[PDB]
C-alpha cells in the first residue's frame, strides 16, 4: 500500500522527483508524463508515458507532481491537471501567486481534489521561515538572501554584449551584509548592500575586455545597481566549472524582545544540486497532500497550511518520542 | 482580544508579560503566583494568588504555564488543563511521551486543548529536526546548543556535596559545527560537539574542592564532555554569570540520489533565552486559541500546528506578503 506518484515534465526537476522517490520506500512512481515522442526517447524507461494519455491515469495516480518543462506547461496547464488529480507544484512567480491560488482553488475545489501550490525552497521552505520569524519575533526585520546561484536571465543578457562568446552570471549574498543581519543591530539593506553579482565571460578573439566589463557592469535593469565583477575565462573552464546547478540562500529574522534584547533566528540552505533538492521537497509534500486528500481535504493549499508532521512517514508517537 | 493568563512569574513569566505587549491582538488577564497572599495586597500589578485560578474560568482563553520545573509540570499541568486550554514548555525530552498522554487524557475530558513542549528546544528545533529528515531522508541530523546555561546541569551541580550555589555553560565546538556544515556526513560523540564549563561557589566548611571533581564524573550530565571547572565567590556569580544568553543549531547534512551534497541549517543567537522562549509561547497561544475556536481538544505539539496559525494576519495576506 504505497503512495502512487505521477510526474509531469521530464526536465531536471522531474528527473529529480524520479530520483527522490527511490529514497522514499512508501512511494512508487506510476508514470512520467512527457511531451517528447516517447517512441524515440528510448523504451527501456518503462515509466515514460505520453502526456496525451494523462487522463487514462485519473484513477491510478494519488498525487501528480508538476515539473513542467518551461513553456505553457510550466505555468499554464496545472489548472487542467487539478481538474483531474490532486497536484503539487512549485509555481515560483511570487507576484502572481495570489492569482494562481485563486484559480487552482476553484478547480481543485469543484473537482473534489486538493492542490498544493508554490512549494520548493523559495517559495516553500524560505516562506515558512519568513512566517515563523515574524510570528515569533513580531518586532524586527526579515532579510532573505539568495545564496550563490545562477540567473538564466542575466546570463542571456551577458551573451548580448559585443565581444562575448559565452558566459554565465551568479548572484551572491554579501558576507558583510550577512554578518550585520546576524548581529542584532536592526537595519534595512539597500539593494547594493545585500547581493553582489559575479560573471565569468569567455571573450571572442580580440574583443576589448575592458569594454565588455563596463558593458555588463553598467547594464540597466540587470547589473547597474549591483557591485559586479567580471572574470574572463576560456570555453574549457566555462564548461568545467560553471554547470550552474547549485544554489542556496538565507532567511534571517533580526529582532528584539520588549526589553530591547537582541534575538536572531536564521535558516539557510547550501545546495550542491538545486534541482534535486527542490524535487525532494516536492516529494515530501506529496506525502502530506496524500494524507490530506484521504482526510477529505479540498481546494488549494500552501506550505503555510501544512503541519510538519504530515511530511513524515513516521507515526505521531514515534515523532514525539524520537524528535520532539 | 485573546485573553491570556500567566501561571508563574519567574523569568519566563516576566517574559510572557512583556511579549504580550508586542501583540496588539492579545491581553494579559492575570499573573498567577504561588507566593502567599502575605505580600503587599497585590503590589498593584497583574499579580493574583494561584488559589484564585478557578475564579477566572470563562475569562481566560489560554493559560501559559511558566512554572519552570519539569517535575512540577507533571502534576500542575493536568490540574490546569482540566480547566483551561494550556501551553507549556515541558523540556524533559525523555518524558515527553508520558506528559503528552497525561495532558491529552485530561484536556479531552474537560474539552480543552493543551500544547506541550513548545519553546526553542523542544519546539523550534524539533520542527527543524523533522523538516530536516523529511526533505533529506538520506542524511544526518545534528543539534548543538549555542552557548549558554543548560538549566538541568545547573541543578545537578547544586545537588553536589560541598556546593551551595553554582552555574554551568554548554559550548558547541567550532570544529564540530564546521564538519556538520560541510555536508560530509558522519557521527559525532558527545565529547566532539560540546564542552562544559562550570563555575561553582563551594564552602560548606571550605569543603574539599578536589572532591567537587565528582561533578566531572556525574553520569548523564558531565563526564561525557570535557568539563572545565572553576570556583568563585557568590558576588562573582551574580555580577558576572547572569547567564541570560543562549543559542543553538540544527543541521541536516544529506545527499539526494546521486550523491549531491545538500545542507539545511536553522540556528538561534539569543541575547535573552527566556524572553525568546516567551515570545514563542505567546505566538503559539494564538494558534491554540484558533484551534480551540475550531473545536480541537486534547494535547498537541508544535509538530501538529501549521505555521499560519502563529500569525494574526489572514491567509490571503500571508500568501501575498510571504509566500
Ligand atoms: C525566469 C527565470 C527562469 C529566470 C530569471 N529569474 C532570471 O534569473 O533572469
Amino acid at each position: 500500500s504505497k503512495i502512487r506518484i505521477g510526474i509531469v515534465g521530464y526536465g531536471n526537476i522531474g528527473k529529480g522527483v524520479e530520483k527522490a522517490i527511490k529514497q522514499n520506500d512508501d512511494m512508487e512512481l506510476e508514470a512520467i508524463f512527457t511531451r517528447r515522442d516517447i517512441n524515440k526517447v528510448d523504451s527501456n524507461n518503462s515509466k515514460l508515458v505520453h502526456i496525451s494519455r494523462l487522463e487514462l491515469y485519473k484513477d491510478t495516480v494519488d498525487v501528480m507532481i508538476l515539473c513542467g518543462g518551461s513553456a505553457t506547461d510550466l505555468v499554464e496547464q496545472g489548472p487542467m491537471i487539478a481538474s483531474q488529480f490532486n497536484t503539487v507544484d512549485s509555481f515560483d512567480n511570487h507576484g502572481r501567486i495570489p492569482q494562481h491560488f485563486e484559480r487552482m482553488d476553484e478547480i481543485s475545489k469543484k473537482a473534489g481534489n486538493i492542490s498544493l501550490i508554490s512549494t520548493g525552497w523559495d517559495p516553500g521552505l524560505f516562506s515558512l521561515n519568513r512566517l515563523l520569524g515574524e510570528s515569533i519575533l513580531p518586532k524586527g526585520k526579515t532579510h532573505t538572501f539568495w545564496g550563490k546561484g545562477v540567473s538564466l536571465g542575466h546570463s542571456d543578457a551577458i551573451r548580448r554584449v559585443q565581444g562575448v562568446k559565452n558566459g554565465i552570471q551568479y548572484i551572491i549574498p554579501i558576507k558583510g551584509a550577512l554578518d550585520k543581519a546576524r548581529s542584532g543591530e536592526q537595519c534595512d539593506f539597500t539593494t547594493r548592500e545585500k547581493h553582489e553579482m559575479v560573471c565569468y565571460v569567455v571573450p571572442e578573439e580580440n574583443a576589448d575586455l575592458k569594454k565588455i566589463e563596463q558593458d555588463i557592469k553598467t547594464m540597466p535593469d540587470y547589473f547597474a545597481d549591483y557591485n559586479t565583477t567580471v572574470h574572463f575565462i576560456t570555453e574549457e573552464e566555462l564548461k568545467l566549472n560553471h554547470a550552474g546547478l547549485s544554489n542556496g540562500g538565507f532567511v534571517i529574522r533580526s529582532g528584539n524582545t520588549q526589553g530591547g534584547a537582541k534575538q536572531v533566528m536564521e535558516f539557510n540552505l547550501n545546495l550542491e544540486s538545486s534541482a534535486e533538492f527542490t524535487s525532494s521537497v516536492l516529494v515530501a509534500y506529496s506525502r502530506a497532500i496524500y494524507k490530506l486528500s484521504k482526510e477529505g481535504k479540498k481546494g488549494a493549499v500552501t506550505v503555510l497550511d501544512i503541519p510538519f508532521s504530515y511530511l513524515s512517514p513516521k507515526t505521531p508517537e514515534e515523532l514525539r518520542k524520537e524528535l520532539l
